[PDB]
C-alpha cells in the first residue's frame, strides 16, 4: 500500500453506545446451577442504575486520547451523537468518520454486575447496525494509513468487512471481538483472526473462541503475531507464535467499583505504549494501570490521567525503572 | 378472623412493571462454559426490543380478570400507573389498593430470551420498593377477607411483611417467590413458606429454593398444603404432603413465541379453577391452556379468551370431559 502514512494514528472500529450499568448485591454463580445451565431462567433484582458513555470503540478511543495519542473513532451512532462527540473531542479524538444514522438510535448496553465482578448484559444495536456501510478506504483516503486498526465488537457484518478491508489494503489490524464472541458463529469468528497483528481477549473469551471455532491454541498462534489474554486478578499473558510467554500482574486496586471497560482501557494503554516504542512488558504495565483506574471508577470513561500519581503507582507495582520508561514516553 | 368475606376474591401481591423484552438469536447454554460459571462475562447482541405491560402481580391479576374472576391488585407503581390502571380495569381488575409513588418510577424489567426459551434479565425496582408500606389489613378492611392472597415476587421486605400479615390475619396465602429466589437469602426464603396453602415454582426455582434454604423436599412438604412445580415442556406436578403426585402435561403449542409470564398465566388459571371448585387436575389443565396462550403471544397480557376455541383446544389436549367441566364453570 503506497498511500501516505498517518502520523502514529490508531483507527478504532467498534461500538458506540450508552451504557446502563446496574449492580446485583449477590453472586451470579450461586444462582447458576450446573444442573440447569441448559435452560436458565434468571432475573436479578438490582440496587442501582447509572448511565454512562460507552461502546468498546468509544472507550478505547477516549483512553488513547487521554494518554495523548492520535486516534480516529470509526463506528455508527444515532443523531444524539453530537453531544458524545464533544466529550470525545475534548480528549483529542478524531470523530470525523463516525457515521450518523438518519433514523436509528445510538446503541444501548444494559448490564448487571454482581459482587464478584461477574457481568451479564444485553446489547441493543440500533444505529450500530449501519457500521457495515462504513468504508475504511474512505477513512484512509482522508487521514492516511493508520499504524493499526482495532477491530472491536461491532455490527457482526461490519466486523468482517472491516477486517477484509484491512487485509486488502495492507493495514495492520488487531482482532478484538470480545463480547460478540457470544453472537458470532464459529465460521464468523474464524474469518476474523488470520493475519492479525494482535488478538485480544479475556480468559473466558479465549476458551469460548477455542470452543466455538474448534481450533486448538496452536491453530490460532500459527496465524497471528501476538496473543494477548487478560486473566482477571492474575494480570495478562502476552504470547508469541514461538510460544514465548511474557506475563504481567495487575496493578493493585484500592476499590473494585465497576469492571465495565477495564479490558478496553488495558487495550488502549497497551497499544499506546506499543505505538510509543515500548516493549511488550512495559506496554502491558501501562495498560494495567489504565485498567485499574477504570476498575476504580464508575463507568468506562470517568477516570483521569494525573502524570505524577501514575508515575508513583507504576513504580509501586513494577519498580522505578518501568515507571521512568513509561512516563518518559508520555 | 371474624371479619366479613369478600365474594370469591383473590388478592394478588407482587410486582407491577414495564417489560422490555429482547431476543438473542443464539443459545445461552452454548456461551455458558461450566468451567467459567464462577465468574461469567456475558453480553448478548439482540435482534429485537419490544415493550409490554408486566410485573407478576399485573400479569396474574390481568389473567384472573380475563377469566371472569374477582381480583384485587396490591402493589406499588409510579405516577404513570394511571394508564396501566385503565388497561387492567378494562378486564375487571380492582386497582384501588395499588400504592402510587409520589417520586419513583414504575419498575423496569429488561429481559433477553434465547432460541431455547432460556431467559436472563434485570429488574430495576423503582416504586416497587414502596410496597413494603402497603398494609394488607387496610385492603381487607375495604374489600373483606380474600379467599387467597398470592405472595408474588415483590420488594423483598414486602414479600415477608405481606406473608406475616396473612399469617396474623388468618388469610390463606400462596407462596410464589419465582424470580426473587435469586435475590433472597436462604433465611429470607425460609420465612416465606410455612403455612402456605400453595407453593408455586418452576423446576429450576424448586432446585434453587432447596439449594439456598438447605431444606430437603420433606422439610418443605411438612409445612405447606400443596407444592406446584411447573416442568417446562413436561407440564406440571401437583404434590400433596402425603406424597400423592398429580401430573398434567402441557397443551401443545403452535408457536414458541415468548415465554415471559407463562408461569403467571398458569398460576392465574389454576387458582381461578380452584376458586371455582375444580379439582387439582382440572385446575392445572385450565392453567396449562392460559400458559400456552401466553407462550404463543408476545408479552404477558397480549392474549385473548375465546370460549369456543378454549373448549375445543382443551378437548383436544385432555379429552371432552375435562373441556366440558372447565368451560362449564366459566
Ligand atoms: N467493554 C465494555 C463496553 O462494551 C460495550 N459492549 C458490551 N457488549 C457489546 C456487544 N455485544 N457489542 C458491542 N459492544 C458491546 C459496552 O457498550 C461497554 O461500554
Ligand atoms: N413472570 C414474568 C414477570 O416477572 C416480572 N419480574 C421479572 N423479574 C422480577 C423480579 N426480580 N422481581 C419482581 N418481578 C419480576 C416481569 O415484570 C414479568 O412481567
Amino acid at each position: 500500500d503506497l498511500y501516505f502514512q498517518s502520523h502514529m494514528t490508531i483507527a478504532v472500529t467498534g461500538s458506540i453506545a450508552t451504557d446502563h450499568l446496574m449492580r446485583f448485591p449477590g453472586r451470579f454463580s450461586e444462582q447458576l446451577l450446573p444442573e440447569h445451565l441448559h435452560k436458565v431462567s434468571l432475573s436479578f433484582l438490582v440496587d442501582d442504575l447509572v448511565m454512562h458513555r460507552g461502546g468498546v470503540a468509544g472507550n478505547m478511543a477516549f483512553a488513547i486520547g487521554v494518554l495523548g495519542g492520535e486516534v480516529a473513532l470509526v463506528g455508527a451512532a444515532g443523531a444524539d451523537f453530537a453531544d458524545y462527540r464533544d466529550w470525545l473531542k475534548a480528549r483529542g479524538v478524531n470523530c470525523d468518520h463516525v457515521l450518523i444514522s438518519e433514523t436509528a438510535h445510538t446503541a444501548r448496553f444494559t448490564c448487571t454486575t454482581d459482587v464478584d465482578m461477574a457481568q451479564i448484559a444485553s446489547f441493543y444495536p440500533g444505529a450500530m447496525s449501519e457500521a457495515r456501510n462504513i468504508k475504511l478506504a474512505d477513512v484512509v483516503s482522508a487521514i492516511g494509513k493508520p499504524e493499526l486498526v482495532i477491530i472491536g465488537a461491532n455490527d457482526p457484518e461490519a466486523m468482517f468487512l472491516h477486517t477484509e478491508e484491512c487485509r486488502k489494503l495492507g493495514l495492520a489490524f488487531a482482532a478484538d471481538p470480545s463480547q460478540q464472541l457470544a453472537r458470532l458463529s464459529g465460521e464468523e469468528i474464524r474469518r476474523l483472526v488470520n493475519g492479525a497483528a494482535y488478538l485480544f481477549t479475556n480468559d473466558y473469551e479465549w476458551d469460548l473462541l477455542l470452543s466455538k471455532t474448534g481450533w486448538s491454541e496452536a491453530d490460532v498462534m500459527a496465524q497471528i503475531d501476538l496473543r494477548v489474554t487478560t486473566l482477571g486478578p492474575k494480570g495478562v499473558d502476552l504470547v508469541e507464535p514461538d510460544g514465548t510467554t511474557i506475563h504481567v500482574g495487575v496493578v493493585p486496586e484500592t476499590s473494585q467499583t465497576d469492571p465495565t471497560g477495564v479490558g478496553d482501557a488495558f487495550r488502549a494503554g497497551f497499544l499506546t505504549g506499543r505505538s510509543a516504542g515500548l516493549g511488550l512488558e512495559r506496554s502491558a504495565q501501562l495498560g494495567s494501570l489504565v485498567a485499574v483506574l477504570v476498575l476504580e471508577s464508575t463507568g468506562t470513561q470517568e477516570w483521569q490521567w494525573d502524570y505524577e500519581a501514575a508515575a508513583s503507582r507504576l513504580a509501586g507495582a513494577y519498580g522505578e525503572h518501568a515507571a521512568a520508561e513509561i512516563v518518559a514516553v508520555l
